[PDB]
């Protein structure tokens, strides 16, 4: 099976190293209109696959995209001194206008797989720009931060990663909301399993563990100057979900009809996701602080898609 | 790490098989009184692990159990049946914490929750370290038959089967999550709204899974393998995962210190907490039932 | 991808459930005229899935082969009382003449993998019956014995053994060839390397060595009556080097042309393996003594082939 | 088990990412002066893990060090280089082991050859401790290379590039092998004669990558990421497996006490023996002249 990957900057490239080392699909394809950066980094990752799994890693054009399953979108623009935000949204909204259609074109049975930040807005660009179905473009969103979540509350607790159950859901960045009040372990209320056990999860942890979350991409952006290996992987395991028609369950962005009063946009819930992208949503029980922390979230980010007019 | 089963029949070797197979541990000892059974299948397995990872599968006696961090009891032979095992547990249950103090046991043997309740009044051992495969499989083999019933990933369905290994097991049907969400919910939601038929055609699929098996083969032990596996795999890692295992346990629904299967966080110390899921009425009555049973089975055999 | 397996007895079932555990195939099924065997066991390893990898394990028919990329041919029957090996053999051949144009029936694309003892005359059975090329009907041969050799070799050399390169070529028995001539380590030969390794390989280290390959199969019936565990990993190692089109080098048995002038006859020799089957032989040096305990080895095959009527 | 990284550019950080995605160690340790970058590449990388293994990436201290089996050095700083690298190794070498006395130094700075050397001198070890990662890259896209001509698997391909990584490094095409037979001869088995032209577009194909892959990206680092993890890898599971790298060798056709890579087999205590190929004269002689630049390159750095 084919993965292709549009945009060999750091995020692209991590992706196509996970995918690699983690030996998800047999052909990876990076394409770049710097042909020879993408060149350089095929190249480079063809070096390490001997260490790990059989996989052919090669840079090029739209056409060499034919017949693959799922193409990242993790294309755009190296940011200019003094560029501001909404003008580099902008200049990635045109790039996405020029790489959706000649993408679709080569692979038009790709589910399109978007990592670009802001990703809940190149997303829904994506959307309305393919022309497909709702549930064929899926933006990595949130899993990081769900993952993650998981991670500090497994700890706390002392139980596997895998026995608890927790989201990160909404825009991805400073309004993203933690579902402190449904997520479960083992099937069961988490806050309530804490507390018949050592200690309840106190208003001192909640919020370290809610700035181990949400300030993550600050730190590592603050320390290295962009984040990429974290979302490499999670966009290599959302490729692994769509290649196996797997159906699990992600808090990824897709183009929602209506949540919490807001309507057609594109955030982070829970999605079952396969061959074809997202094919259900599965929402869960919010507390009113969390729901209306939801509904602002979409605001904002239904704000941020008509100053772009998607 | 080292890993000891006692007892190379098919359910001990498949144990072995899958060990090696999935790289759990890289050693692993099969003892039994017919050494030669032992080697034959240790050898056997040997030279399949080429083809997989790294482990060293070996026949040995109970001193070569020494410094093993988990041992599998699969040593098994009415309740005169369940007398035969009971005596073997004393002779076995001994010299395996003799030459390897510090080993989680690991009861395969039928019937696995009074044959868990022994190895824990034999070990002397704190409840937490004597933990039986109980109701694993067929947890697995619920969720499994739901996640193709609703088209979703099995890893996304938490249900479970609790109580006696057999026929007499509990479906918990009623809190049953998805996605976070109770199943039926989320049935609806899938456009397969679960109906009385399908709840009972699954149901049937689970608790007559063994039958079935033992009818066309005579034995099963290629799921309990892996299952063993697994668990030893949890263990070894202290990966502090839920499963549905049998342990005594101090009281469930009224009925006091007896052995089955409830949710479990199982880890380096064996299991180490319960995760008590929320049951219905009719639920609860069978499992308290269930827990009635096997109370008495245990007291009649003097444990 | 499917992989299909007619004889679900403790080779067959085995196989499946090393296929299971080790997540090389989407599919597995089990066929066998004795059906509530082939669904007993069928079930049980399904039960096992859950502690491994999503594989679909089933008893079927020949139909339920269709599309099958490698098919296990474990298939045969109980020595009677009183029944001579060669009488065996007879009542074999027939179990496979019924099994060979019903499969190829069905996936007629397949590979056929033969495992059947003695598995160098049951591939030429197969081989004949098929009709197929040569290439696509494999014996599983002597692997076992090449990768103990190996093994045995690395332990007493302390060196990992996917650096040491040694044969066992011929008739998988009591007769099989162990080259020590140009067995090498590191691309080296390896009696210099045992020499500057501190070990130098008397004639009783090659004599414990011998008898740790040769004598396996008969310690493992003399204590448990039957050999299943190796060979069914074996085989699956096999079936993930043709579903992956590996073109990996195995001594495996297959219908060969000539070997030292005894003419089509099947035996091990090393081959390249892939998604067609063997395509391609590596004839490795030979010492006057291992070519005459070749040619040896190959004539007797020949014969019983041809005294069984292929 | 841990792993240390001193250093955490872009080798580095690729190094820890590396690790983790292939689960090869439980604890990966980040070291650098930019106590932020390594921070920050750290929790980048703890975002991957729960997509692969369970792996605690972390930045640290030397201290931190503790227990480390083994420890890269992909220290390098920003552009006499030489010299001013070879101060950072003054400083790193010993801090390491004082946490990490058993550990194992896989030099990856540029130039290795010599950092090789320096890190050896420095160590006060046995010539196996100190390992440099040398021509693994280049020896495995050879066999890559000669797999894709041949048709056949990489893994059954055996040839070496040895000698000074960089420009001047001996691909020995004389004494390869596939499958155990000569080169050429299974080159004609499988009718795909390997003809002067094809030996020089092959040749171009190793010898020319890193080149190819500065100018259209400015550094090299996915690939010797992985070859470095594999390597951790080796030692931390003492697979005594063998590998062209970098080592202090007494003497090379001639020249003595030179530090380049030849084939060597590599466990707990770093390389623990090497394999010497048959080489032609030609080959023979550019490693020779290879090992003297090296030689004279160490001594008059000081080493």
């Amino acid at each position: 099976m084919k993965v292709g990957i549009v945009g060999s900057g750091m995020v692209g490239s991590a992706t196509a190293y996970a995918l690699a080392l983690l030996g998800v699909a047999r052909e990876v394809v990076l394409v770049d209109l710097d042909r020879k950066l993408a060149q350089a980094h095929a190249e480079d990752i063809l070096h390490a696959t001997p260490f790990a799994h059989p996989v052919w890693v090669r840079a090029g054009s739209y056409g060499d995209l034919e017949g693959a399953r799922a193409v990242v979108l993790a294309a755009g623009v190296a940011q200019r001194p003094g560029e501001t935000r909404l003008q580099l949204l902008d200049r990635n909204a045109q790039v996405f206008a020029q790489v959706v259609p000649r993408v679709l074109e080569a692979a038009p049975e790709a589910v399109l797989l978007v990592a670009t930040n802001p990703v809940d807005v190149m997303t829904q660009v994506a959307y309305r720009l393919s022309g497909l179905p709702p549930g064929r473009v899926v933006g990595s969103g949130t899993i990081l931060d769900t993952a993650r979540f998981r991670a500090l509350l497994a700890e706390y607790l002392r139980v596997a990663p895998q026995s608890v159950h927790a989201y990160v859901l909404g825009e991805h960045g400073d309004s993203e909301v933690l579902v402190w009040s449904s997520a479960q372990v083992g099937g069961v209320p988490l806050l309530e399993f804490a507390e018949a056990r050592g200690r309840a999860l106190s208003p001192e942890d909640r919020a370290r563990i809610d700035e181990g979350v949400r300030r993550a991409a600050y730190r590592i952006i603050e320390g290295k100057g962009a984040t990429y290996y974290g979302i490499g992987a999670g966009l290599a395991r959302l490729v692994r979900a769509i290649l196996t028609d797997e159906k699990g369950v992600y808090t990824v962005s897709a183009f929602t009809p209506e949540v919490e009063g807001v309507l057609e946009v594109s955030l982070s819930l829970p999605r079952i996701l396969g061959a074809g992208g997202v094919e259900g949503t599965v929402y869960p029980s919010l507390s009113p602080e969390e729901r209306e922390a939801l509904r602002r979230s979409a605001e904002i980010l239904k704000e941020a898609a008509f100053a772009l007019g998607f």
